[PDB]
């Protein structure tokens, strides 16, 4: 109703305050920070590299993020609960699957993933009795035939929980419009969802049509700008706004503090790109929306409200 | 020298006994065993069927199984230990990566692998203490370039801690040959590497040069004849190579196995029930059928016991 889970346990809508929508922790495997914690130094290294970054944000203003680490993005909720707690910062999980699943997931039937994100939803992630508050999924603009079993999976344990569902696209390639399609041909409301990395096209027709349809637009890498200055796509959330839509925007850092799913020392290239790390929105895009005109109500509708409604869940 | 690692310490080389050196507790993937156990039943069911199937598998004399699932098979070494424990029979862990892979894998240099490698086996597995006692690797007949990385970081394990190394083969694309050139242009001994899944092929003339290398034959697939789809032959036939491989003089390059299983998430829904109903004997399958066949054959006891005890303890003790 207006209770959302996170790894300390459920919260009311009014305790989100300011809510990230797209964050990681880590972006690893599945296994992978258990196996080989050496590789980001050590867990505590990486454990308190979290805590500060999260201190920081939240000095900021920001109040909750969304870790949309999957199962096979080496989700560690225990870490995820250590480092929410230390930080004071809430922290919601997901399930779903992103863009590697290991072949024990690739073989299974849509019932069967069915079945795996609602256990990670109704009953809790591993043994923890932490339960995921958002479903997340992945496809690479044209569907594979796994990634719509996946998107199919992802629809209907919305459907039974009310839990919202956020996507990984790749916006050059207009992947939201396929999405959207499997998505209502389940039957899945387009407020229940979010297509994600969208401030990565600079077509604001393909983006208003998503909008007008009643999906959220995620624009959540304006610090990936490394030819298109950040500047310039942060404009992309004031054409939304212009248009009528301010209702439909999220936005957020897709920042983290590890990264093994890619090629050795990239954390340490990003940190220098963009050493604000998840402060970058509330430092740098929110001053940035006020001084082109932006009100501070439309501002805090974006980065309050829209956030709580698209995380309580919701059948209506 | 004479003592290998084991999931509940380590052991002198003496006590390991019937030793199959190609099984699993449960074939899986990274981390999914703890995320979604319900998919065994349970952790709790999955562990007590390991621990009756361990259990025949001693009545009939097993004494050792070595778990060649790696981090990517799902290894779980806290799994491992349980049932090692309550059915009182030795396993060793596996290091090395299977055919699947994470990204945070598959990006690394053969130099991170290797250290990823040395972990395992000289300072423990995850947190819990358990070093590994045996490298496992695969490929798929035509090696990828991200699969010669793990041979070689394989090897350098071995030739850094002695522990050997075993692989997975597609026997029918002759895929233990290009493994080989691989490991020897690092200069492993071959006396250190064992070639499996390769009573997978009839062809004796490229079983008997490896043999003939001193490479480890591993004919660890003799059960899985009668499951259909793949190979007509019967496990007799399968069975055979082994008096092939000991009449042309290389008994002391014969490892035997099951590659059997208790859960196998890796795979089509419900396989587990189809090769469960097809070998009910599950591991006990070689002691229990092959050895009373090949001793039918006229093949002597002392040949039988070295196959079954002396060349696993010749092939798993830290040698270098
Ligand atoms: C884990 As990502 C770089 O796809 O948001
Ligand atoms: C895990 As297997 C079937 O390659 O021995
Ligand atoms: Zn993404
Ligand atoms: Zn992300
Ligand atoms: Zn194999
Ligand atoms: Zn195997």
């Amino acid at each position: 109703g207006d209770r959302i889970n996170t790894v300390r346990g459920p919260i009311t809508i009014s305790e989100a305050g300011f809510t990230l929508t797209h964050e990681h922790i880590c972006g690893s495997s599945a296994g992978f920070l258990r196996a080989w914690p050496e590789f980001f130094g050590s867990r505590k290294a990486l454990a308190e590299k979290a805590v500060r970054g999260l201190r920081r944000a939240r000095a900021a203003g920001v109040r909750t993020i969304v870790d949309v680490s999957t199962f096979d993005l080496g989700r560690d909720v225990s870490l995820l609960a250590e480092v929410s707690r230390a930080a004071d910062v809430h922290i919601v999980a997901a399930t779903g699957l992103w863009l590697d699943p290991p072949l024990s997931m690739r073989l299974r039937s849509v019932e069967e993933l069915t079945q795996f994100f609602l256990r990670e939803i109704q009953y809790g992630i591993e043994d923890t009795g932490i339960r995921a508050g958002i479903i997340k999924v992945a496809t690479t603009g044209k569907v594979t035939p796994f990634q719509e079993l996946v998107l199919r999976a992802a629809a209907r344990a919305s459907l039974a929980t009310g839990v919202p569902v956020t996507t990984h696209t790749a916006a050059s390639q207009r992947g939201g419009e396929q999405q959207a399609a499997i998505f209502e041909s389940e039957g899945l409301s387009p407020s229940r969802v979010c297509i994600g990395h969208s401030d990565d096209t600079d077509d604001l027709s393909y983006l208003t049509a998503l909008a007008a349809r009643g999906y959220l637009i995620g624009l959540d890498h304006i610090p990936h700008s490394a030819i298109r200055s950040w500047q310039t796509r942060a404009l992309l959330i004031k054409a939304l706004i212009d248009q009528g839509y301010m209702k439909q925007i999220l936005v957020s850092n897709d920042w983290l503090f590890g990264f093994s799913s890619y090629v050795t020392n990239i954390m340490d290239v990003m940190d220098s790109v963009n050493p604000d790390g998840m402060a970058f929105i509330p430092l740098r895009v929110i001053p940035f929306l006020r001084e082109k005109g932006i009100p501070q109500e439309t501002l805090a509708g974006i980065t309050v409200t829209n956030p709580a409604r698209f995380l309580s869940p919701t059948l209506r």
